């Protein structure tokens, strides 16, 4: 058959340069003859031969007559739908997944797993699907949003892996990780170690033996949970990033939380999804990061860089690699993915732009990539071009 | 050159799930730039890597100028169209297979047989295609709207079989059963039993041997008329289903028809077409049937299981196994389909869902699917999310 | 490679019946969100695998500020574009080949050959594409508006017969045939016979030696030049059809033309492209026609057979095989063409139905398909639907 | 896997006709229902079996409300898109492969080699894409608007060559051309003799030794600097056009610059791109060459050829060879690319037609191909058909 996908090389590059942006709303205009999609939480996810813009729709287009509603997060319309990357999601050119109000999907170098969660608040469900056909389900276990990382899981020689959780946003929500093997869940993996609060991990692969993750913690803190599950022993273990370059919003200023790097500091409530990818070469291992320009706005977005270190103990500042969306513009969610050359893996972060114009409105993104792309400095920036009257 | 299909055991799993909604006029409004067909009697069936999603149009567009004439069954511009299971069915997502205003469709592990009916009502015709090529018809045979299934047919081994059935409406309609292979009708199958009146019929494989079929009897019963045919005899015999759970649409109460199984009741006039699909497991068979929540409005739409026993027999009430769509929403049609998973055999359960608004403006449907996914309880509902005034 | 095509044996059956209606207008309304193209010509021809449907386009849609001039027949804007056969051919949808507005088209069994005429009336030029390659012209050689078939040209073993005609349209056009193989001109063939006025031939298969031709005579009779290609040896001969059921439109009243088979007869200035398409069975060839009801305008569309004979030279009248489209409706250019099924070929003639409002407004058309299909006889007749005014 | 594509000897012929016109905005209107994008700078590039039709859109479509600002060459929303040949360019026909302000693409025989560049005026960047991934970067090494050719690159046994260049529009930019395999420049090449400004270069294959391109002088001549680049060595040799033919716009009258083959002449300021492409028989070389018909203004195009000879010390007038397009029509850019037949190539030439309405309304293009086919004179001319009112 073909075989299974495994995380190679990253591509020869030091820095990333802008490579695409994707604003389906340039085409919106109520005098125009185009129905763009209304979405939030884009990502993209690539097998061998082609990569998938997806996000979750609220079933309506712009212009259109259902705007409202589109600024809630979950409801029983809500759909993952896909879009190959370089095309406009529109109502003909998008493929509709599953009912879902918070999504991941992946590549296992044969097919696609498709995941989505919908059900009441109190009881959500995880749903799986590979290719076509569903094949399994796992159920709410803390009763208060079972929800997942929206962005891609992640395969390595035929099994997934994925960040779920459950509990309150504003108190505890333990995250597990589920195996995945054919869209059939064959383990749960309860991780250990600072586990109070972990959602929305964005999750790559370091080395065929582990899978590190930048997560949100909603509740107790700006720094972000950092999890390293170790793939051969199928084991978890969470604890803060302690880098004084905080990657939430809203966050305090850098480095002013004082005492170990497991303290918890200020302005902690709240959060967004973190971009974060790896690079990996030889003898080195780059970590890629974004992080909203606005320390307390979605606004702006900058990109920063570590090689090598332990995340959870290292205290020193992240070095900053380039303005990717000036302050200007909205940086809402962003993530990582990788895009699979001939015989390496090309690292990119990519960027939830958020059309906001409050609950009056209809409420969508367009989607902005950088990719890691041969050498010097970042040289230029994104915007969405979008004007929310027209 | 391909294998031809056969019925496969069931993938596990044991409750149904809300897993997908087409439903095309979210985007019809005025103001929008799409162009959702005007279709009813969808129905989905899948070929071994992808599924279509049938059904019959008017030939007509939301926006539009030709609604007047959408609320009725049969003229010389209904045609069969489908597209891909989950695009959404435009006018340039879909394509036309023929002109006819009762239709079904198969696939045999290599090709696609395509099933129409169009012609006057007292002397109506069946045409088959397989492929792109005609290649077949059946003649009217009591002159009164020869018409067939609405739903899938079912091959195995490259034999493919399908309910037609002609005669009044308010009467005495026989059904008869043709056998064809590659396009063309090699075997016509009489039935025995009780065959006053049978259409409509939700058809499946409960094994290599016998296809089932719940079928509605507009006449007579609110009871379904239920079908076995046994596929290496090519014989078939048909009696009433026997649970107090009637599934017919109108329907008296449950457990109200006393008498002996065949007692057809009060309520028979009228009738709609029902879900019915087949879990196969290595030991048993569960039958999963869905009706209406109102016993006399197409309005809501609950799901049924019984594990084996003889539907001809047996008197037990089924079990209550959740909402798909509340009393609130339209129930109209139901049908069952089979999704092809790597190694076994997904059962759903589609819904169409009608926008009715009478015969003063446009009349067209969404479809809602419910598929087998693991275990627990069916935990969510189905809207159409559409308002008809926009 | 794949190997080259050959006409079979034609499928089992003894009528037509009512296939298929494209109807692009249907979704033409001002208020509607479509964009039908604007055509006239269609015609359709198949490869192995799948048909196309064809058509000259005035590069025009329907809503649109380009209806001036699309009721001309040439002009530097036409093009032959296409859609796979059961589209609708949209501005999105279609194909454009090139520029053209006379045209004609063919698969070999290996690839698609494309014919388009263009050019200033005195020095048209015949242009031919192999694929995505334009590989070959042909130049005028009366210099009176050289121009082709508007249907199928016709491969056997590798090599296409095309019929080509330049002359007066109200005076002498001596038609050629060109023999084409991988899109380059290797014969050309002079008929001999009753030559004065040859034009838009619907050519097909009589067997692997012969191909036949039913054409327009513009200038002379209403009786049809009735072409016999000899493929062994590239040679033509035509003569007048001698049937009594004259075939063009205008024409006066069947068998009123007095004298011997040759006799041109009155009402012959004027014409129509007419439907003409092979059965042939092992011992018996059926040669099916069409001709508009009405004797001098473009309204209905009926269907003739005749079994063997000589069409030279039998007056009897064409059996009539059923009104395809009633006097109420525009019957137009007519033409044949085959499916490929597994084994056999399926016959088939297509009508273009001619949306006509005069000159003040667009002008365009539907295109509706019969195929020979299972016996008995023809049950229904085509509408195109459409309401000119929306 | 595939084989590396090489030139081979062009397809029999001794003319061009007119081939195709694609004219997005024939369905702008604002009552029509399309999306035609807003672009410039389209070209085409064929690979084995297609070719795609390029081109630098605004990220905008008509009708639309994004038409200022349309009319500029560089932004932060422009982007690199493409159809297949023959599709029309609107928001859901196309395909966005990268942010850019200036582009080429070439296909090596395997894959696609996207090239866009986008940043800072002085500070601009060269990123190369190979099929999905992003693959390597260049750097501006004047910092004065590095820029490419706005046409194919050309490869040979896998290896890709582009000409980029840098510098003042009004004074000294000298040009480098980049060997990429796979996506990744493999070596600079830095050229000899008369290089003070060589920009928006049109290359092809003179053998499978040679590139020659005929580029543009914006600064200092009407002559076109022609350079002829050795595979083998990879060395290149710049020097101008020595006939009196000048093939720029703006351009003094034919013969009127006196002295030697390298004297500047007149009128050199400003310049267009021009349309190259060969013919490359078995004892000889047409180069064929295309010039707007207004010696001053961006209007008509005239095809003319020489075989043979130097174009470096050639004075000889090229041969008139026919209108393309006519005084009254737009002639913008115009580049040569070559279609594979089976055993051959076909040389062609596109024509950018801009609608130019000034800065206060939309501003885009139609593109128009000829082709070598058959023998004679070229027979037609294009026209976009466009009213720019609608
Ligand atoms: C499943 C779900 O509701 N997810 C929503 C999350 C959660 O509210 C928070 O992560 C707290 O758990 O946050 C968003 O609100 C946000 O910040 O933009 C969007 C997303 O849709
Ligand atoms: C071929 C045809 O007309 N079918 C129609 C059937 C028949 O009327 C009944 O089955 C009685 O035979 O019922 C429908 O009316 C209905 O209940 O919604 C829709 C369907 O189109
Ligand atoms: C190439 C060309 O102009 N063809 C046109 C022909 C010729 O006028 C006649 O065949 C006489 O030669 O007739 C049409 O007019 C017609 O009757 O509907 C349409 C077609 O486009
Ligand atoms: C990268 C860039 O800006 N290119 C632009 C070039 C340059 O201005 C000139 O070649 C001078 O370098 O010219 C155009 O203006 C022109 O003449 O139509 C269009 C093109 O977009
Ligand atoms: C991962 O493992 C596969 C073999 O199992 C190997 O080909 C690949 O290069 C490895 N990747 C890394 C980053 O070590
Ligand atoms: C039906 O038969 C085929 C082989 O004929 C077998 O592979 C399949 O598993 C059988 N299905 C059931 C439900 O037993
Ligand atoms: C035509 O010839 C081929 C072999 O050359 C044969 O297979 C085919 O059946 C023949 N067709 C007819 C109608 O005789
Ligand atoms: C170029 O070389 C290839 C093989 O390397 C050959 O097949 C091709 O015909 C040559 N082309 C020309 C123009 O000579
Ligand atoms: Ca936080
Ligand atoms: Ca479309
Ligand atoms: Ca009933
Ligand atoms: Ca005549
Ligand atoms: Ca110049």
């Amino acid at each position: 058959e073909p075989e299974w996908t495994y995380p190679r090389l990253s591509c020869q590059g030091s820095t990333f340069q802008k490579a695409l942006l994707i604003s389906p709303h340039r085409f919106g205009e109520a005098r125009g003859n185009s129905a763009p999609l209304i979405i939030r939480e884009p990502f993209i996810a690539c097998g061998p031969k082609e990569c998938k813009h997806f996000a979750l729709t609220h079933y309506a287009a712009q212009p259109g007559g259902y705007y409202n509603g589109t600024r809630e997060d979950r409801n029983k319309l809500r759909h993952l739908i896909s879009v190959k990357l370089g095309k406009i999601p529109t109502v003909e050119n998008s493929i509709f997944h599953m009912a879902a109000w918070s999504g991941s999907a992946c590549h296992d170098g044969r097919e696609w797993t498709y995941i989505g969660v919908d059900g009441p608040d109190s009881n959500a469900l995880i749903k799986i699907k590979y290719g076509e056909a569903y094949t399994d389900t796992y159920h709410s276990y803390a009763n208060n949003i079972l929800r997942t990382q929206e962005s891609a899981c992640n395969c390595i020689g035929g099994d997934c892996y994925l960040m779920i959780t459950d509990g309150s946003a504003s108190g505890i929500s333990k995250c597990r990780f589920l195996k995945i093997r054919e869209g059939r869940i064959i383990k749960e993996i309860f991780p250990t170690g600072r586990v109070e609060h972990t959602e929305e991990c964005t999750c790559g692969f370091a080395s065929n033996k582990t899978i590190e993750c930048a997560c949100r913690d909603n509740s107790y803190t700006a720094k972000r949970p950092f999890v390293k599950l170790n793939v051969e022993t199928d084991t978890a273990e969470i604890r803060l990033m302690c880098t004084e370059t905080y990657l939430d919003t809203p966050r305090p200023d850098d480095g002013s939380i004082t005492g170990p790097c497991e303290s918890n500091g200020d302005k902690g409530r709240g959060g967004i999804k973190g971009g974060f990818v790896h690079q990996r070469m030889a003898s080195k291992i780059g970590r890629w990061y974004s992080r909203t320009m606005s320390k307390t706005e979605r606004m702006g977005m900058e990109l920063y860089v570590r090689y090598d270190g332990d995340p959870w103990t290292d205290s020193d500042a992240l070095a900053h690699s380039g303005v990717m969306v000036s302050m200007k513009e909205p940086g809402w969610y962003s993530f990582g993915f990788e895009i699979k050359d001939k015989k390496c893996d090309v690292p990119c972060i990519g960027i939830e732009m958020v059309h906001d114009g409050g609950k009056k409105t209809w409420h969508s993104a367009a989607t902005a990539i950088y990719c890691l792309m041969g050498s010097g400095q970042l040289l230029w920036d994104t915007v969405t071009g979008v004007d929310m009257a027209l």
